[PDB]
């Protein structure tokens, strides 16, 4: 045979990069994935992630009491934490012993797999009661986003898509939701809408509270290849297209 | 300038009818939200408000068990209340130490904001292992319940829609779902289809369990400017249309 | 004070004590400790220090 | 330049011995420490470690209870230990369930600093009521144990001073307090004397209670850079004057 990594008749190495190219493109088909990830980060350094992955769209919503922090097999002064939502609820309408919940979100990151279509991406960030701007009779359901997301890059190439917003002051007070939609450069949209109708249904979901943002790159973004973007601006993926 | 509340160039009164009436408007057209709310009302006074508002419809679906009063931080009788619930699935089917557990609605509620259109309101009221009609063979999955719906009014205007029903019997064990659709009185319908599929994923929820009709009234219901009905048949809600 | 002697501490409720011992072990030395949190809420995040007019200032240490 | 370590212009390694020197004699210097330690070792092999650090003269001064171990957010005999204490004021004093209290102290070592002056060590070791020397009356308040004290040494240096008691007898209950004052081979004393007011002040305090001898010398003793003196009678300390 020929000599490795010598001509164009290393079948190996023109697999490899096919391989890759498959898996980048494939994801990209209406046959593809779209995902979305939204990361509720805490004062003590945990996180809580929920992912959310479906054909053709996909998305997530959550009350603010569902994004409070909440430690499995611990005490989470449940009771009075169920007293500090109703003074969210209600300015003075609770009666807690604390004046800020170290459970509350010091931020939320939005991130979208490299499938979506970025113009399609909107977000409803509502009021800690679930209205999406102040009252419900003055209320656009959502706001389209896409212009504030990075692209999270490995290699040149874009691997994700990222909104990241700060909750540092005591009135940050949210309920969240996001969608947006794949891909879909072609004009096929209608036969295909009971499809749709059961992506809604197969769409797995995933939540969990990782301790530090340190074990979330190891043992969540890491081992699933999955984009991220850290706390110092660090990106983290994949690079699949023309690439061994 | 000329005086106020004396002639029409009271600007900043025909500017504040005209603020009024936008919101109203708004609400009402394809870009604004419609809502439900389902109240069930417990013996011990309190009441747990389940809210959910989205773009073009919106619906309710829980439980038998999820209706079930909840005290956050408290006890529950968690333990005695699973065998209550094996016992209302199945006569005789638990071992519990209650004949009647006061964790289970007395009454519900359902409301809708005046963005709805009434005549495509539907309601699942299910038995208690989630069947609309005895069995699932002969069940048709929804009742269309608009006409029994009535009008919150104030000052004249419709501000939502009520449909009230009592669970007073030891029999009534429900798990339930409602679902409306916003108003569309134009012929546009299609092109907009994964909108509303997006529309599912963005709809915010809201719940929470007040202590008393007093207190959802005073820290629920008005601060957020809600339509609602108390025992007492007292109208709540802001009229908006043409008013300063 | 001691560092420990300034981390919150809140009469009459959990305290996350044991988390809280093991939390100390790993300030006092990294990876000296078996916490089940990367950041202790009871660390303060900022300190003031007020002295009364009747001191001098230059004497402060 | 010239080659590394075969001139007297390796000015590298000048400053190398420079810097430790220079650490060595500041330390000496009235602008320096002086520290004290009192290490109290369980039968569990834990050991309690409360230091203190202040310019000029230092101390550490401790009841019987608060020698005896405490295990942080684990169960600690409590109300046994008062009855025990009970007991141990007078004889037949309390209702304890044990003859001895695992909780007291096996041994006692006083390592000070090496910027100490030994001829000032002044200790107190009470009975278990805090009294020097069986009655107040009769007791003169300290022993100055100095010449007890043996020289930690590494490589020739005194790198700290120690005096280790064994506690192992029933009766060995006590209290204790030590004193050092830091070496001062000047005739200055005065001018100085609300400076070292304020020095009682600015003494830094630590307390902790570590696992094991091991632990200690790993976690506590070496990272600091401290002296030590194991039960193998192995030194530790860090030699500084005119070393590289
Ligand atoms: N020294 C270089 N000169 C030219 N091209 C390079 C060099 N290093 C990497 N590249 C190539 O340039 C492109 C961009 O790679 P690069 O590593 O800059 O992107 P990234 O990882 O998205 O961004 P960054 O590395 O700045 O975080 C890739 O095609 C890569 O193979
Ligand atoms: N004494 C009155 N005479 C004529 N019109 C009135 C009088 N009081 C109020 N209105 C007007 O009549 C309309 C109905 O107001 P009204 O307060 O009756 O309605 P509501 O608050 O829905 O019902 P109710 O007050 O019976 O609960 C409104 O346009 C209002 O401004
Ligand atoms: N084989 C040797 N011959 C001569 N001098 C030595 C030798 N080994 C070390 N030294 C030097 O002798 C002095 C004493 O060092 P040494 O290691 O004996 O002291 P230490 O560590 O205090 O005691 P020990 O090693 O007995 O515990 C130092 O100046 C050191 O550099
Ligand atoms: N505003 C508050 C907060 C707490 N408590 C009381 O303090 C007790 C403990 O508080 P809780 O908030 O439930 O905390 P934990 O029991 O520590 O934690 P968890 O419930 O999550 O196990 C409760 O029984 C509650 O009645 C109260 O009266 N008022
Ligand atoms: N039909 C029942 C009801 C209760 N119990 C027992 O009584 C104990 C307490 O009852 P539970 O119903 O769990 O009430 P609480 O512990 O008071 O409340 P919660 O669990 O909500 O804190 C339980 O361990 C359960 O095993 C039982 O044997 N049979
Ligand atoms: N790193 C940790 C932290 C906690 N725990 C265990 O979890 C239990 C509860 O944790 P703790 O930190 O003591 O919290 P609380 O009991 O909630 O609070 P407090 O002790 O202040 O009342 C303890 O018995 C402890 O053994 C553990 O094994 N390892
Ligand atoms: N001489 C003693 C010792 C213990 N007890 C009783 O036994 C119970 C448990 O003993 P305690 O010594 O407090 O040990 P723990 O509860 O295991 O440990 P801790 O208090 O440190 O958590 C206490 O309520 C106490 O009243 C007693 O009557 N007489
Ligand atoms: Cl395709
Ligand atoms: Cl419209
Ligand atoms: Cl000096
Ligand atoms: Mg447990
Ligand atoms: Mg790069
Ligand atoms: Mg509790
Ligand atoms: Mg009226
Ligand atoms: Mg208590
Ligand atoms: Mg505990
Ligand atoms: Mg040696």
């Amino acid at each position: 045979a020929d000599v490795a990594g010598t001509s164009n008749r290393d079948f190996r190495g023109r697999e490899q990069r096919l391989f890759n190219s498959e898996q980048y493109n494939y994801n990209n088909s209406l046959n593809g994935e779209v995902s979305v990830w939204v990361y509720a980060y805490y004062s003590d350094g945990s996180v809580l992630v929920i992912n959310k992955n479906s054909q053709y769209k996909v998305g997530i919503s959550e009350t603010f009491k569902a994004l409070k922090e909440y430690r499995e097999g611990q005490h989470n002064d449940s009771y009075d934490e169920y007293e500090v939502n109703q003074s969210i609820y209600y300015p003075n309408g609770g009666d807690a012993r604390k004046f800020h919940s170290n459970a509350k979100p010091r931020a939320i990151q939005i991130i979208f797999s490299p499938s979506v279509n970025v113009r399609t991406i909107k977000m409803a960030k509502g009021n800690a009661v679930s209205v999406p701007d102040e009252y419900l009779q003055r209320s656009h359901p959502w706001e389209a986003t896409g212009i504030k997301y990075r692209k999270i890059k490995r290699d040149g190439e874009i691997v994700g898509y990222s909104h990241y917003f700060e909750l540092p002051h005591e009135y940050n007070s949210i309920s969240l939701a996001v969608s947006g939609v794949h891909k879909n450069p072609s004009s096929y949209n209608g036969h295909n809408v009971m499809d749709v109708f059961q992506s809604c249904d197969l769409a797995l979901r995933f939540c969990n509270r990782y301790w530090a943002e340190l074990e979330l790159v190891n043992h969540y973004i890491s081992p699933n290849a999955y984009p991220y973007l850290d706390i110092n601006n660090h990106s983290y993926g994949v690079a699949l297209s023309n690439r061994q």
